């Protein structure tokens, strides 16, 4: 009951699941508390949102996934089965026999935490 | 009944909303695509997440609004009125008579789209 109400503005909306992703379902995290992949971006403070759902490529930041691991790293498969760390322990290294090591999402977005 | 500090690394439920941020909603963000707040990390390519709920504090990375305005950039108003764009253009200028300049929410998380 107002005199003249131009705008009904009580309760606005936020698609955070659509605003740092876009996905109904296919994007994993990770919370950054170590040093062990800082190559992605988790540096013991901040926030990596990976999306497990394509297929990245060799030669790209994405996580690794062997027998139920993970890692985030470029690495190749196709001309030969070898990993690259890069948080700080670079040293490229074989890992198989080419039995499983694909990776699960397809990106990794660094979200620094900035107050 | 297993009192541990977390030792977890799957999560199928996709908490987004608790995942970059942590409130039932009080929380803004917007889409960097040009070069007038990259002080807060928008810089023609990324994803700003700042939280309007809280009052941050002077010379901080913060949201500052006025009638309307909405700018990232560290200011100072109890001292004086004063605002100093970061993004490239850095000019300290006054604002207003200490009208109405005050932070909207407390924070600016970047979230630095790396693939």
């Amino acid at each position: 009951a107002f005199p003249s109400p131009a705008a009904d503005y009580v309760e606005q909306r936020i698609d955070l699941n659509q605003l740092l992703i876009q996905h109904p379902s296919a994007t994993y995290f990770v919370k950054a508390s170590g040093d062990s992949m800082i190559d992605g971006g988790i540096s013991d403070g901040d926030l990596l949102i990976v999306d497990s759902a394509i297929t990245a490529s060799h030669g790209d930041i994405v996580i690794a996934a062997v027998d139920g691991e993970f890692t985030v790293k470029k690495l190749q498969l196709r001309p030969t089965v070898q990993l690259i760390p890069m948080n700080s322990a670079y040293s490229p290294i074989t890992i198989s026999s080419e039995d499983t090591l694909d990776v699960f999402g397809v990106v990794i977005h660094v979200v620094k935490a900035m107050r």
